[PDB]
């Protein structure tokens, strides 16, 4: 069959849970942007294989709604707590709250961000700093607390920062956002590295563009990716069974990285018999 | 420092994805008989999956394949092939297609390497290397490629390299050039193959466990305070393979117990320093 | 000859300018941090081969000083314009007078930088962000003003990064240096593939050590580098000969990189007799 | 327009860089020497002063360019014949190499062989073909000079000519991607290892340099993914070149220099594609 339907069959999205039912009973999982899209998704998979999840973004009405929605849905209790990742007394106390309605976490996931998508000549230095002080920042900072109250109890947790395939390449249109992302994977891997001895290890996803345009076309697997893969892919990483899978980084982008940066991949057009012409 | 190690980065040595999830699935692995090719393929097979081991020593093969099959009551065959031959590779394919069926898992996982000063390799050890892991990784997947073009089928595609790989490394020259290649051939193919239904993964290892004072040594450099398991793994390969990571290609991911990370950066060396001489020098 | 002595003898630094007399006349650099260390050799450099520069950092006395002690030893004028990176409003005054005494810069230079080395544990919120602030958020406002002046004018100009070879790998005690000098990467990166429509190129440099014993136990070298050695790559790359270099990233670190990372390079120190040995068991 | 201010300013300066006779005494080795960027890199060598020695299967071409450079600059160019996948050959070579002209202080590493076409038409010995003249080619290379460098206790800079997809690998051109990467790991492994023995490895990654295209669009089109407007130039090449094999360089090891007129970062930068959003499309998307 053609490309599109060799893509469909052998590239088809499952989209139900993966690992064990009640495999995360008695790990507590903290989100920030868990309450949308692939925070929430994430959320909603790890709450409804029995992690106890604390959420955290800056909008508490759709915090406590998404938080309700998958509470009822899984019957296992997301706790909403309001947090601007850049302001790291917002940050103290979200830890603070954290380890009074759930206790310490388990899994740490970095997941909120911001993003222009704008010729940089056209950004203000706070239209830049914003950026990086949500991305690069807020991920310190919640690490950081985090990470000093951990070291401080004796316990240990999995993190996993959410970034994107740009961090590793750089990407006009998405300046900021690409430099605080590589920020983020360097924090990433400069961790695993520092923190191996107090029981934290450090992983990264980047992911190409999930379903949540033509973009298709520069996807091998021929389709957008889905939360639910996403998450399964998260959940992974956050399992017991990725004790030892540290350090590392992950594209999950159907492909689009490696064929966007091959030279010669902008020959994937050219047709049969124009090939048997080439070689002549 | 050990028991924060021991608890938080405790092995889970149980199959993760869900019983018989693999089943309908066919399953070809190079080096199947032993180390981490045997690891994979008796998960692989515990899920379900008929399951096609090849390599040269085929009383290894054979033996590994009945073990497995008895425990698991699915059937794994035993095919004899030196990879670096695109002759006895034909046949392999073949053979696999008549025995089993077309593959919907190929891993490639047979290598070979010598740990010597690069001055003391000859060119035929060197070309050796290269052809077992480079040449013969390219001619399993050609073959088996132009066989699920010509079908109109699917597979995922894994390599496993090493953590070398990436960043080249003295001593074992031949195997990092070849290695290195592998995953270059991965990333080429996720995108050139991605229309015919295949997706291409990498895993990169780090020791794992196949006077005792060279693994202590080596533990020193390991974030995560212990060498790896076949089991961890397997069930990272296993999930690469399944249907639940078919949006996964071009993926290169580290197993390694944050070895890598740790080796690479540059002020990593100051994990010696103490608590109280942090105190001295924060002072200046 | 020892090990020692072949990295003595095939390894010495060249520590004389290396492009042609006068040929960066006409041009004018701008550097950051150009006051001390890395920035002031690139200057020195850039200066005794006949380019206008213009040196930034905060200490006005140290800036002027050697904005002084350059010119009485090349000839040419070094302008100095004290400006904190972190801050957009004087970096956009810093950038309006830079137009205004040189004229467009031909060559910028982000070569200010911060660094704690520390237990990540023992940074506060504050510290990381001052780190992030002068390296990532630093570069930026620079790069932002400037070419947003360069596309005004209708001129290009080359860009310079000095990072360093932890900003690719991570590092722990290092942890937001390391992070900040990735994004100033990326973003090299980036600009490099946005802003070639306006004739500006972007590189960056990642150096290691330059001028303890333990490192040159690490640098296969077996040497610190020099920094009339940098200053040779930086002017190389700033020159006309590089116009065709966009994106790229130099390690400039006498293979110290490629030493720590490769997993078998410990047995470096495995001697001919062990090595005797240990082919016997294999 | 954008073609006035990428031509005023990535404008190529295709003259000789370092200083006259800087290479006075030093001599190189290249493979691949007798063409393309092997040649204009040979040129350049021979005219500050190098005693080049050039090595390939052509003996006519060789000479020829030999010759050729040698009546350009008064300075002795050497051919030598060899297949670089052939190991006795290397051996040969090599030991004429040091006989004719001295223990080279420069290697590069430059003799190649690629194919574009789909992977599903290659037969295993187009494949093999490739990984033995790039990657086994290099490796033998290396390996004979690196053998005879330790006896004598001298040390040499040693350049690999890449691509930009050896990093990323490419679809259409897989067996020169594979072996590309491999010589790359070869390169960094090597730094590390014979450091001690005073010996340094670098890569260069060219994309486009000028010299299937009949007429002249897809050059065109080429140009268009490229952030400085145009193709390279062998000159330009050969002074980076020259500059990593040079003293002044005498640092500079293991390092992996793009030479693409930031090709490889704008095909790979995920939304680069943007560059077509003219900027009253901007200002719309930004008024939303
Ligand atoms: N979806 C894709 O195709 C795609 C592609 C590549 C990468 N990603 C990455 O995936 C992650 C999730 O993105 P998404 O698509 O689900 O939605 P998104 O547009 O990134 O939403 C951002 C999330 O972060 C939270 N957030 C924003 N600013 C915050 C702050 N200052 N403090 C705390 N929380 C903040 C938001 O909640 P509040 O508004 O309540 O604060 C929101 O839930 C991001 O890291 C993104 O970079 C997504
Ligand atoms: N174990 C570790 O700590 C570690 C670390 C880094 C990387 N790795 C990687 O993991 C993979 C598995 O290796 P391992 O550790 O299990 O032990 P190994 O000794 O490397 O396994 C080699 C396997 O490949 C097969 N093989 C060798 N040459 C072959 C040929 N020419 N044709 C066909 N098959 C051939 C062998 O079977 P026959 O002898 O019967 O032919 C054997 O099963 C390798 O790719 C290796 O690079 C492992
Ligand atoms: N030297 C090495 O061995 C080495 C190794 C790796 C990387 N590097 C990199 O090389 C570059 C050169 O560093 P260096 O060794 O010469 O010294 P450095 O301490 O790393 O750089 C400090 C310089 O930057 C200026 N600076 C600091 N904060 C500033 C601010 N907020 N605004 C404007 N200017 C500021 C300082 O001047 P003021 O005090 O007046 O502000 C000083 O001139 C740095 O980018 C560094 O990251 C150097
Ligand atoms: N030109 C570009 O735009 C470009 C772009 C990317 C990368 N590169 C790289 O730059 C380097 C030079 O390329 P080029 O374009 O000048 O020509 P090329 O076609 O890449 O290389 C051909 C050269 O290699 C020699 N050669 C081929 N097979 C050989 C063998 N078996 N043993 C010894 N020598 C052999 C040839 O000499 P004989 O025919 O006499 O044997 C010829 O001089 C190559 O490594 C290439 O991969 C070039």
């Amino acid at each position: 069959m053609n490309t599109e339907a060799l893509q469909s069959k052998f590239f088809s999205p499952l989209q139900k849970a993966m690992l064990p039912p009640n495999s995360f009973q008695g790990k507590v999982a903290f989100i920030t942007g868990g309450g949308t899209g692939l925070g929430k998704g994430m959320t909603t998979l790890l709450s409804s294989l029995g992690a106890q999840c604390v959420i955290a973004s800056r909008k508490m009405d759709v915090l406590k709604a998404t938080a309700e929605q998958i509470s009822s849905q899984t019957g296992n209790k997301v706790h909403a707590i309001q947090c601007d990742v850049r302001d790291p007394d917002m940050v103290q106390n979200t830890v603070s709250e954290l380890i009074k309605v759930a206790g310490h976490p388990n899994i740490v996931i970095n997941n909120a961000a911001g993003n222009f998508i704008s010729p940089t000549e056209r950004l203000s230095p706070n239209a830049w700093k914003t950026i990086t002080d949500i991305v690069l920042n807020g991920t310190a900072f919640v690490t950081l607390e985090i990470g000093k109250q951990l070291i401080k109890a004796q316990k240990g947790a999995a993190f996993l920062s959410i970034t994107t395939i740009y961090a590793e390449t750089g990407s006009g249109f998405v300046v900021p956002s690409a430099s605080a992302k590589a920020g983020v994977e360097a924090m990433s891997k400069s961790l695993a590295a520092e923190w191996g001895k107090y029981g934290m290890r450090f992983n990264v996803i980047q992911p190409g563009p999930i379903k949540t345009k033509e973009m298709i076309g520069r996807i091998p697997c021929g389709r957008l990716g889905t939360v639910e893969e996403l998450a399964n892919l998260a959940a992974f990483l956050c399992s017991d069974y990725a004790s030892w899978i540290n350090g590392a980084v992950i594209k999950f982008d159907g492909g689009e990285e490696v064929l966007i940066s091959g030279e010669f991949n902008d020959l994937r057009k050219v047709t049969k018999e124009q090939w048997d012409t080439i070689e002549e």
